[PDB]
C-alpha cells in the first residue's frame, strides 16, 4: 500500500478466491474420473494451488503493518504455482471441461498476480 | 449429493468464500483502528470464522465419496461460527462501515449453510 | 476456558495438526499408488479431514473471547471428519502402510476432540 | 524429491506446522494485552505468518508430481515471512513471554525453510 493499484489489488483478491476453489473443485473432479491414474500431477498441483491462493487472498487482504517483502514473495509464490497448474490442467482442456475452466482459472490469477507484483516496487 | 439442491450448494461455496475474506479484511481493518481495545471479540471471532469458512468451501466443493455426515457436520459448525461473528460485528455496525458490511456477511453465509443443512436428510 | 483442561485442549491442537499433516501425507501418498482408482474415497476423506482439522487447531489455540458454542461445533465437525477419515483408511491398513499410520491418526485426534468437547459444558 | 535431503524436509514440514500454531497463538495473546494498540503488526505479521506456514506443509508433505520450481517458490515465501515475524515478535520478547516463544518458533522455521530451500538445486 501507499502507492498501490487499489483495483489490481481487490482482482489479485477475488481471482484467488475463485482459484482455490476451481482448483479444489478440479482436485475431486478428476479424482471421480474413470482416467484417475493418469491425472495424479494434475490433481496434486491443485492442491498445492488451493493452499497457496488460500494463503495469497488472506495475506493480500491485509493492510496493518503491511510490508512489501512478504508481499513479493507471497506474489511471487502465486503467480509461479498457478502457472505451473495453469499447464498442468490445460493439458486435460480436451479431455474433460473441469480441467480447461480450472486452466484458465490458473492463468488469469497468474496474470492478476504478475500485475500485482510489478507495481509493488 | 443424490436430492441435494445443486444451486444451494454453489451459494454455500460462493458465501464461504465470500464471508472468509470479508472477515479476514474485518479482521484486519479494525486492527487498524483507533479504537483496538474494545475490539477484541470481533477480531478473534472474525479469525474463527475466516478458518472455518475456508475449510467449509473446500468440504463443499468435493463430491468424490461423499459423505452426508461429515458434510452436516462441518454446515453446523459453519452456520454457529457465522451466527456469533454476524453478532459480533454488528455490534459496531455504527461504529464502523467495514463492521456493518463484515456483519451482513455473516449472516448472509449463515443463512446459505442453513437453507443447504436442512435438505441434506 | 475457565473450568477446562488445559491439557485436553493441548492434546486436542496437537493432535489436529499432527492429523492434518498425516492426512495431506496420505492423501498425496495414495495418489502416488498404481491401486489409485480404488483409493479415491480415502484421498477425498484425507482432504477434509485435513481442512477440517486446520481450523480446529487455529479455533482451539485462541482464547480472546472465547465462545463455547462456537468451539463445541467446531469440535463437533472435527470429531465426525476424524471418525469417518480413521474407518475410511482402516481400509486400507493391509495394503498400505501410510493408511494404516493414517489411521491410528485419525482415531487418536477423535479421542483427543471428544475428550475436550465432554468438558465444555 | 531425488537428491532431496529427507530429513530437512521433515523438519521443515514439522517446523511450519509448530510454527503456524505458534504464530495463531502468539496473535491471540496479544489481542489479550492491555497493551494491544502497540502491538498490531505483530499480530497481522502473525497472521501471514501462519497462513503461509501452513500452506508451505502441506505444499511440502507431497511428492505426486513434484516441481521444484513451485517448492522453491513457496520455500522462499515461508522463509520470508518467518524473518520478519522472528523480527516483529522479537521486538516485545522483553514485554511478553508468547513474543520471545513465537520469535524463536519464527527463526526456528526460517532455518528450517532456507536449509531446504539451499539444496533443492
Ligand atoms: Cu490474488
Ligand atoms: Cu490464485
Ligand atoms: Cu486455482
Ligand atoms: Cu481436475
Ligand atoms: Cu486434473
Ligand atoms: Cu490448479
Ligand atoms: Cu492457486
Ligand atoms: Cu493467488
Ligand atoms: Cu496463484
Ligand atoms: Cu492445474
Ligand atoms: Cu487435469
Ligand atoms: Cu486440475
Ligand atoms: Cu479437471
Ligand atoms: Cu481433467
Ligand atoms: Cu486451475
Ligand atoms: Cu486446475
Ligand atoms: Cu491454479
Ligand atoms: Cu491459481
Ligand atoms: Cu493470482
Ligand atoms: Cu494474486
Ligand atoms: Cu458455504
Ligand atoms: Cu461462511
Ligand atoms: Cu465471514
Ligand atoms: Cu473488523
Ligand atoms: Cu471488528
Ligand atoms: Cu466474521
Ligand atoms: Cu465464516
Ligand atoms: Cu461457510
Ligand atoms: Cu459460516
Ligand atoms: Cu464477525
Ligand atoms: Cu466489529
Ligand atoms: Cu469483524
Ligand atoms: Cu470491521
Ligand atoms: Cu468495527
Ligand atoms: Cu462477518
Ligand atoms: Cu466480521
Ligand atoms: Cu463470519
Ligand atoms: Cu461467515
Ligand atoms: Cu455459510
Ligand atoms: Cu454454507
Ligand atoms: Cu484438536
Ligand atoms: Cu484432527
Ligand atoms: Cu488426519
Ligand atoms: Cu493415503
Ligand atoms: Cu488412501
Ligand atoms: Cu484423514
Ligand atoms: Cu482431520
Ligand atoms: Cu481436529
Ligand atoms: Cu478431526
Ligand atoms: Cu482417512
Ligand atoms: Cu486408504
Ligand atoms: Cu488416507
Ligand atoms: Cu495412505
Ligand atoms: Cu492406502
Ligand atoms: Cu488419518
Ligand atoms: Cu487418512
Ligand atoms: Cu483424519
Ligand atoms: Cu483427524
Ligand atoms: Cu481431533
Ligand atoms: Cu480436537
Ligand atoms: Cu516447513
Ligand atoms: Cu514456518
Ligand atoms: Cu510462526
Ligand atoms: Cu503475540
Ligand atoms: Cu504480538
Ligand atoms: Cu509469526
Ligand atoms: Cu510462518
Ligand atoms: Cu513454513
Ligand atoms: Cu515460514
Ligand atoms: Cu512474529
Ligand atoms: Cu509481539
Ligand atoms: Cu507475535
Ligand atoms: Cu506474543
Ligand atoms: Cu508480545
Ligand atoms: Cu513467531
Ligand atoms: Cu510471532
Ligand atoms: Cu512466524
Ligand atoms: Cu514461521
Ligand atoms: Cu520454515
Ligand atoms: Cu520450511
Amino acid at each position: 500500500l501507499g502507492g498501490v493499484d487499489r483495483e489490481a489489488m481487490a482482482r489479485c483478491i477475488e481471482e484467488c478466491l475463485r482459484c482455490a476453489q476451481a482448483c479444489t473443485a478440479c482436485a475431486d473432479a478428476c479424482l471421480s474420473e474413470p482416467a484417475v491414474a493418469d491425472l495424479t500431477k494434475c490433481i496434486r498441483t491443485d492442491m498445492d494451488c488451493a493452499d497457496v491462493c488460500t494463503a495469497t487472498a488472506a495475506v493480500l487482504s491485509r493492510h496493518t503493518g503491511y510490508d512489501a517483502n512478504v508481499t513479493r514473495a507471497v506474489l511471487q509464490a502465486c503467480a509461479t504455482v498457478c502457472a505451473a497448474c495453469g499447464d498442468e490442467c490445460a493439458r486435460h482442456a480436451g479431455m474433460h471441461e473441469h480441467c480447461r475452466v480450472c486452466a484458465e482459472a490458473c492463468r488469469s490469477c497468474e496474470q492478476a498476480c504478475q500485475e500485482l507484483l510489478a507495481g509493488l516496487g
